[PDB]
């Protein structure tokens, strides 16, 4: 292996969110359980066109970057 | 401005999650509302020592990377 090709362990510099609500300095969503339906599927990858809800965009992120992120599900 | 210093718009290559459950190919958490307390604060930045719960680690991520991510709150 040629070590000159490898980026050694380092403190992350890359953003997670690239586009969503970029005039908001810290994006938080807060929901009351009363308002939720039977199931809500929330995005944790910041790629969904339906953010804060998951639309399956994580599958593209994971395949493209080698990551393993997925949504948070709250069900009733 | 010296344009030679600027990385032009491009499709993301960087991972979001760097360390959590890396033997899991797609990390999903699912909770029943019945089991939730008055308030649950869920991490969307993949930096929390208490993942899937938010412990405020997002503030370090945001300051270090210039990002603007934050948690998802479900309250009852
Ligand atoms: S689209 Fe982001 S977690 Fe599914
Ligand atoms: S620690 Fe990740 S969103 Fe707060
Ligand atoms: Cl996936
Ligand atoms: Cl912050």
């Amino acid at each position: 292996s040629n070590a000159r090709f490898y980026v050694k362990d380092h403190r992350n510099k890359a953003m997670i969110n690239l586009h969503i609500q970029k005039d908001n300095p810290k994006i938080v969503h807060a929901f009351d359980m009363e308002d939720l339906g039977d199931k809500a599927v929330y995005c944790r990858c910041w790629r969904s066109k339906k953010f804060p809800f998951c639309d399956g965009a994580h599958t593209k992120h994971n395949e493209e970057t080698g990551d393993n992120v997925g949504p948070l599900i709250i069900k009733k």
